[PDB]
């Protein structure tokens, strides 16, 4: 059982909800009890210091907290530890599926994420009438999940639109999304992968494969395992091993059946897993076929 | 018989052109004779008293205004009121088709939206350079229609990435617009909807209908142009599929089809028929057979 | 034989390395010999005079710099020369292929984007932190190139979400980029385009053709990838479609459809040619038959295709 700590910078709400924590150093740690605590002075990092305070215009307030999970395959238990457990997969210290993410959506708030910080929805519309007066007032989004890099930037990686991977996405060195690549939360890269595409919750892609542009991988729990290639405009609805192909265009269901080789069909669902296997639609028949790569023959 | 007023904050370049206009809160009004004029001092609201003024860098001005739309009936005569019209969609004041959206490209101006509020076209890159003594200038977007949150947030709503709603969207309670969801202006949903796909000017979804990853409604070539589509209750459109015809309550379109209104579909009977023969019809399954290739439609 | 030449505010790392630099005039000049110099204080325009300097928080410094290219045929020599060809695209005073556009990947450093100004990935958690005393640290993207309007807003065009069109694309007067159109670099239109659909890399669209949302042009598995594809004139892509071949004029690709070079395409006299074979015709329609399941193209004209 393993535990995770992290001193934070938390953001409230004028009613005290916890709209956001930046965790700038994040850590696992032995297996302990959960809680989170306001930091006391002499326990505030320099750098920390200079930006706790009050924002009036907004009506929040900023705050230094330790927050301690006690087990990582506990359900998180309020909005710091969410904070901490979507850090922890962004700062890759623990991949998809290594900690327990789920219910984040019901622990979390819903915030108003501006220019000028993060705002409750409370009031939005009087507070942005008072930011105005400081400049233009932006909302870049209205949502429980902030952009990953606005608090942490992975290293060896690209991200050419940010707005499109949410903060818990795991991206793996080497690994590029491009404009049209979608990244969620509890997701991501295990290696080096070009992503164009869209990354579902709790899928992950291992090393050297691609999302092409506009690709769809459904929740479903779904993965993609290395080399493996989907087309622009493709849709993968089951799991794939290890040097499969997915023609542009063919959207692949767990109900699409397949003609195989030996002219049999199954349902797609059948070959979920399985490595090798170069999907298509036959632009003669019609008909969507899995062909066997590399004179591997194929398996159910 | 129905008008609308608003008391608004505008912004002219430096030729007198309405660049932008913000109304924190327009009302509908009983029908009157449309006209802007420029509120008096006694008259602007202390909120808006302190927003008012000229940006020497931008050549721009900020000034308070009162715009009256006598009939809702009638097409925009100016970029006020084009405005007005557009927060009235946006507040759910008025539903989509609720009020004359004609004509809004010809009135509204073609505007830079920047990090410094929005700027003329002409003369910008001097523009530029001079606010780069501020900071750092940031262009959004060059359009005719800006980002509906930066005007209102409404409420019971989530937006994973505000560039992607239009300015007029209409949004109703308990929908949520994910990353590859986009809604144009005069268009959105009348209840609770998970938009993840693409809806065009004038469409409107239904209570209940889901518009699954990146798919296109009424997008190019889904059909001969003349009538709005639209998508009753409880609907759902899979991924990157495609609709050109009207669908009532509880439709399904399989992942990965483009139904256009030349689309022939199979019935069960073995008799086929273009889809728009069947446009607004309800308990309807669309879908390519894996086999044979052909669109079916199913009964639910 | 053709050079250029550029003033330019670089903005560089704290290692030295250039992040990004901004030509606000840049120019073709005669063939010459590629340097990059730092500007002397007589030679800094007036309005790039007050945009020099350094920032402490970011450890970066912002300098005036002129980079001259000898020969828009050699490859960029270092990241200055890169930013002048981008911007040479993008200020359309050269066209897509009109300058050698290989290897800038190479060539140009990988930079967070922020609300405070491009950053090094070097050390930026802590620069974080020092740039969050003075309001919020917005990171807009990490990439070796950067959005174009934020150094050129070109005439006659609209762009509905500027994230979504890289420095180095070029986009003629009447163009339109809708939310889901997205250009890369050495790449765009030549006319006026309705673009709601995805311009990779060195694809040319032509006057009057329009890609329809979602459209995919140029795409992974579309084709073996060798040579770049265009699109000429009045032609459409409808929404949700694919193209990995060129297509000539009056061309049409059906809604949903993606036609890759590898695509069998059954022709009106009943015979069946791969879709690479058809590669930068004129007048066709491809469309997958919603009965047969077939995917067909037709002449689009009264005239033929063979
Ligand atoms: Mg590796
Ligand atoms: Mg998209
Ligand atoms: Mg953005
Ligand atoms: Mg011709
Ligand atoms: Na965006
Ligand atoms: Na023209």
């Amino acid at each position: 059982v393993t535990g995770a700590a992290g001193i934070g910078l938390a953001t409230l709400a004028a009613d005290g909800s916890v709209l956001d924590t930046w965790f700038p150093a994040p850590e696992l740690t032995e297996s302990g009890t959960s809680a989170t605590s306001r930091l006391a002075v002499s326990d505030v990092p320099v750098e920390l210091a200079a930006l706790i305070g009050r924002d009036d215009d907004r009506r929040t307030e900023t705050i230094a907290v330790r927050t301690v999970i006690g087990s990582l395959d506990d359900v998180a238990a309020d909005p710091y530890d969410a904070y901490l457990r979507l850090h922890l997969l962004s700062h890759r210290l623990v991949a998809p599926h290594g900690l327990n993410a789920g219910g984040l959506f019901g622990v979390l708030t819903n915030v108003v994420w501006t220019n000028h910080g993060p705002c409750a929805i409370d009031g939005f519309e009087a507070v942005r009438a008072r930011l105005r007066r400081r400049g233009p007032v932006t909302v870049y989004g209205v949502d429980k999940f902030p952009r990953m890099v606005d608090y942490v930037v992975p290293t060896g990686v690209r991200i050419a639109d940010a707005d499109r991977v949410r903060l818990g996405a795991h991206l793996a060195p080497g690994t590029t999304v491009m404009h049209e690549g979608f990244v969620n939360y509890n997701a991501g890269t295990l290696g080096a992968s070009m992503v164009e595409g869209r990354i579902s919750a709790g899928v992950v892609v291992g090393d050297g494969s691609d999302v092409g542009g506009g690709a769809s991988i459904m929740g479903t729990v779904i993965s993609i395992g290395k080399r493996c290639l989907l087309g622009a405009n493709s849709g993968l609805g089951i799991s794939l091993g290890d040097d499969c192909v997915v023609e542009a265009g063919l959207y692949v269901t767990a109900g699409t059946r397949v003609t195989m080789p030996d002219s049999n069909s199954v349902k797609a669902r059948e070959l979920s897993g399985s490595s090798n296997l170069l999907f298509r639609r036959n632009s003669v028949s019609g008909a969507v076929e899995v062909l066997a790569r590399d004179g591997q023959g194929i398996a159910l």
